[PDB]
Formats: C-alpha cells, structure tokens, sequence
C-alpha cells in the first residue's frame, strides 16, 4: 500500500517549490495529488509557469486522508493558502490525526495563519521570518530543513530537493530517500 | 533591451529541468518563451506534472531569434526533441548565428541527433553518457556544468540551478547571476 501526498497549489505559488517536491515524491513511489486551491483550472505560478492541477482541492479532500500535506511557498501563493478556510480545515484535520505537514519558503506562514503547530521549531525563507515569528508562536531555526515531529519546514527554492527528500525519508525511510537521491546528481 | 530565451518543452520532459531554468532565467529579467514542441496544448512531463506552454514552437520560432535555446532533459522528452525536424532547424540556425545553446541531463543527446556542436566538451547525466558519446563526436566532462564556448551542458535535476545560473551569467554577466542566486538559498 503506497503512501499519499497532497500538494496544494495556489495562484502565485513558487513553481520550483511545487514541482521539485511533486517530482521527487513521485520518484519515491508515493502517490501525489496536485490540488488546485481555486478549482480544477490551470494555475499561474509566481514566475508565470502555468501548471494544470490533478484535481480541485474540493475533490482531493474527498479522497484523503493523506500521509503528508505539502504547502509550497511563493509570497502570493502562501497568502492565498493563508486566506483559505478550506486549507484551514485540511490542516486542522491533518494535525488532529497526527499526520505530517510540510511547508517551504513562505509556505510556513500559512501554518501561522491557521494556528497550526504552535510551539514547534520552524524555518522559513529569511524574508518570511518576521511574518512567521509575529507573536513568538514558533521557535526559529536557520537549518536548511527543520523537522520538529510532524511539522517539517524548509527555506527556499535552493532547499527544495532537501525538503522533498526529508518528506520521502519521513514517510518511506532513509534507504528509499538515499536511492531516490543518487540519480538526481545533487552535490 | 532584454535578452530572450527559448525553452523547448516536449512530452516526457523532466519537469524540474524545465521549471528551474524558466524561473531562474525570468528572475534575471530575461524574457522566456516556453514553447511546446507539439503545439499549444498542455504538456505531460516525465513525473506527470502538466505544464501549459506559452506558445507553440511553430509560433515561437516566428518571434526569434533568441539569445539562448534551452533543451531540458528527461529521456523521453530528449528523444522527442531528437526526432523533431523543427528542433533540428532551430538549433542549426542558432549555431549558424553564433547563439548560445544550453542542454541538461539527457537534453544534450538532441545535440548529437541534430549534429550540433561537434568537437565541444560536454557533460550529460551519467546514464546518458554512452548515447551522447556514440561516435566520439564530443569530449566528455564530469563537471556539473560544462561550457565550451556556445555549447553549455549540465548533468541532472540537482544541477539545474547551477545550469540556469550559468545561462544567466553567459547572457547578463556574473553580477546579475550572483544577485539572482542569493535569494534562492542555495548551499
């Protein structure tokens, strides 16, 4: 039985931070659903790459629960995730069932908006730190990937492979992560 | 006047190797056209990410010439590039006008198919070396990015940022590449 990942894709998402995790998680044999926040229609990402989601978020939620919920970054995509009641509900449910939540770059600021994971050690993009830390609800880290139990965060486009492989390791183990890593030609 | 990049997107392309260069080159202020080999329709990449191109290749060629032509990898995407007479013509024209050609992972094997850049030092993904080297028409390198004048090659998903920044440096200079690099949180 394979594990399953939900990647929530909003307008203005960082496309690298969306595609690198989708691709690497699929390389691990984990089922990934790319779910469009707004509906089934194509999504215009932050640098104008247009990605067609697999399903609407409304429909994807009906097929869960998922072993991980992944939030890409991009400032505007993270704000759209932060403003969504649908996202609030999915994250609350995932937290309540003790499932993994992973967010990168500005993505962790949607955890703040939805009051998810307070008391965890987290990282973000440097430029998103102040937003994430408003109120002191998390403990900040400069690690390129941070994991404090079921809240897994990372910093930017250039940490996306590390982020994705950390997700793979958390769900499928260190050996699978190592096997997936080698053909990527990481340094 | 900004420089311009053509990224040719075929079915089976490696989506990370497509999106990372598009995004990073756009961050450099270079105009990028994502051109669909088959037409204007969405493209199903190697790990099932679906990307909507900006234009068909037929239409994009009408708006050139471009300061760089970029060939993503992915075995099946590279084979589709290798089989295309339209791609042959674009690459031949680009070579004839002394314009940069950049290819990553399996992408350089389309240079072999179209007889482009023989005598250059090149790299590829390790698993694409034998195909690239059939006939000894290139000199192989294990550098993560190789550039021998106007032929710029790289190895895999994990070298895509380095590849893209090398393209940026070749077109816009080292200072712009450094400015674009810092916010990415590369190691």
């Amino acid at each position: 039985a394979s594990k399953r990942a939900l990647v929530i894709l909003a307008k203005g998402a960082e496309e690298m931070e969306t595609v690198i995790p989708v691709d690497v998680i699929r390389r691990a044999g984990i089922k990934v659903t790319v779910a469009g926040l707004a509906g089934k229609d194509p999504v215009q990402c932050s640098r104008d790459v247009v990605i067609c989601p697999d399903a609407s978020l409304e429909d994807a939620k009906k097929e869960g629960p998922y072993d991980v919920v992944v939030l890409p970054g991009g400032n505007l995509g993270a704000q759209n995730l932060s403003e969504s009641a649908a996202v609030k509900e999915i994250l609350k449910e995932q937290e309540n069932r003790k499932g993994l939540i992973a967010a990168i770059c500005a993505g962790p600021t949607a955890l703040l908006a939805h009051e998810i994971g307070f008391g965890s050690k987290v990282t973000t993009h440097p430029l998103a730190k102040d937003k994430m830390m408003n109120g002191g609800h998390y403990t900040y880290s400069e690690n390129r990937v941070e994991k404090d139990g079921l809240i897994l965060t990372s910093r930017g486009p250039g940490t996306s492979f590390e982020f994705a492989l950390a997700i793979v390791e958390a769900l499928n183990g260190k050996e699978v992560a190592a096997q997936v890593k080698a053909p990527l030609v990481l340094k």
